[PDB]
């Protein structure tokens, strides 16, 4: 499913991401934009052979099982295909583990390179939250 920006803001909010570990909602939306373009079905292979899945491009190297990433972990205890559903619950609770991992939203390369240091609030401007 391709979310609209405010549509995703609202789902991310009801699931507890707004100010989760101190990251305001606009951070999560900016991350989602530049990782997946708000598309739940988004998949991208990494050079190391792992694949990123979902709204937040969660990787099979550490966080989910995709049957094909050697010597990988599944720290979220889920199939990676679950991260592609139009229901973002699995992607959101897995993101809570990742962001709690010590490196915060720096885990997300797009966040670090395109969101961090910017006016992220703009990404929820005009949304009814």
């Amino acid at each position: 499913k391709v979310f609209g920006r405010c549509e995703l803001a609202a789902a991310m909010k009801r699931h507890g991401l707004d100010n989760y570990r101190g990251y305001s909602l606009g951070n999560w939306v900016c991350a989602a934009k530049f990782e997946s373009n708000f598309n739940t079905q988004a998949t991208n292979r990494n050079t190391d052979g792992s694949t990123d899945y979902g709204i937040l491009q969660i990787n099979s190297r550490w966080w989910c099982n995709d049957g094909r990433t050697p010597g990988s972990r599944n720290l979220c205890n889920i199939p990676c295909s679950a991260l592609l559903s139009s229901d973002i619950t699995a992607s959101v609770n897995c993101a809570k583990k990742i962001v709690s991992d010590g490196n915060g939203m720096n885990a997300w390369v797009a966040w670090r390179n395109r969101c961090k240091g910017t006016d992220v609030q703009a990404w929820i401007r005009g949304c009814r939250l």
